[PDB]
């Protein structure tokens, strides 16, 4: 079992949750987190996700019709 920075970063459900809770608990301190929260994970590597998280709500739901009034 090995790993290598290639293609596109791929996190795990558990990992994702860990981060979120890491912010509410620790905050904008990637260090404090990467320290205990996620030792293996990298400092920046953890940050990258943050963006993908804040950029959420991107056409996640399907289109739907409305009242079409007007």
């Amino acid at each position: 079992g090995s790993s290598g920075s290639s293609g596109m970063e791929e996190w795990s459900a558990s990992e994702a949750c860990l981060f979120e809770e890491a912010l509410e608990k620790y905050g904008k301190d990637f260090n404090d987190i990467r320290q205990d929260f996620l030792p293996w994970k990298s400092l920046t590597s953890i940050i990258e996700y943050y963006y993908m998280w804040k950029t959420t709500d991107r056409y996640v739901q399907q289109k739907r019709s409305g009242p079409s009034s007007g």
